[PDB]
């Protein structure tokens, strides 16, 4: 009496997928306030 | 003075064992939304 889910993997699996590339597309934008915080940390201790 | 009534217990014992033939044909059908009303609960509730 089942109710194929196959459908529900193959959806959803490609859903995880995608968060993790839109999770490594914000770390590559949060090391750019990383940085620049403490090169201007240099700057001032000049 | 009888009347032969011999036909009538060898005709509705074979028409109550017909009854419970489709009734088992009905609770099979049943279980299926018995089974997707339950699955679709996981689904709204992830």
């Amino acid at each position: 009496g089942v109710i194929d889910t196959s459908a529900v993997e193959s959806a959803i699996t490609d859903g995880q997928g995608d968060m993790k590339a839109i999770g490594g597309y914000i770390v590559g934008a949060l090391v750019i306030l990383a940085v620049a915080g403490l090169i201007y940390s240099m700057l001032r201790k000049a």
